[PDB]
């Protein structure tokens, strides 16, 4: 783990890197969020944000300090202020913010900004080519109602690295976090069709923990099942 700033972040693939940003919330303690980082040829793509803008423009100060190139787009995994925290700040910087279309519609409503660019899905989850272009290796699902009715997950095409956000847990987790806006009965599903979306994808990088094994998506499917 490499520490840059008040951010840490951590080579996960060759081309696939890690970010970590911490929110300090006084009386409970320093808020982790991860997101994941991708080089595709000569241009970077970024998966989620970090707590605020700020720390958002940071990863993007990394991403010039050590890959030296240029963002073409980031795509969020859902509306919330751990995931959407720095959108403004990717608006600043010229960069094409992706966000599902009920992300962009709950945006205003949880107190964020909304992308530029809205992503619509099937009936089976999968992301309509027509509304992510030049994605690359970016493989947009929606697996449904879990942690919230926006969330979505990314898989990175070539790789066996799959991003599941805040939907899905590690394999060791004792809770499912936060259940405001979560759904208690599709979740069950949900978690598992992550899984069957990305079945050859053994690194589930998650949001609020270190990348597990498949194994995390059985786990939280199992928690899910007694919701
Ligand atoms: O995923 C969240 C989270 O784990 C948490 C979280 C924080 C503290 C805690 O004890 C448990 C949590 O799930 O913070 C969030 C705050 C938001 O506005 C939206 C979120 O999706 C999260
Ligand atoms: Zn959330």
């Amino acid at each position: 783990d490499q520490r840059f700033g008040d951010l840490v972040f951590r080579q996960l693939a060759p081309n696939v890197w890690q970010h970590t940003s911490y929110l300090d919330m006084p009386g409970f303690g320093a808020v982790a969020s991860n997101g994941l980082i991708v080089r595709d040829g000569g241009r970077v793509l970024v998966v989620d944000t970090a707590w605020t803008d700020d720390q958002t423009a940071q990863i993007l100060n990394w991403i010039k300090q050590e890959i030296n190139l240029p963002v073409a787009l980031a795509v969020v995994t859902h509306a919330h202020q751990d995931k959407m925290g720095g959108m403004d700040a990717l608006h600043a910087a010229g960069i094409a913010t992706y966000a599902n279309a009920l992300s962009n519609q709950l945006a205003p409503q949880e107190g964020m900004v909304a992308a530029q660019h809205s992503l619509t899905f099937a009936a089976n989850g999968w992301v309509e080519p027509a509304t992510a272009p030049n994605f690359g290796p970016l493989k947009v699902f929606y697996p449904g109602p879990g942690h919230t009715s926006d969330n979505i997950t990314v898989g990175i095409d070539g790789t066996d690295i799959a991003f599941g956000g805040c939907l899905i847990k590690d394999s060791k987790a004792k809770s499912l976090g936060n259940l405001g806006d979560a759904d208690t009965e599709h979740y069950a599903a949900s978690a598992r069709a992550f899984g069957a979306a990305f079945p050859k994808a053994s690194m589930i990088v998650m949001s609020h923990s270190a990348p597990d094994s498949r194994a995390a998506i059985t786990h939280t499917a199992r928690m899910a099942d007694k919701l």
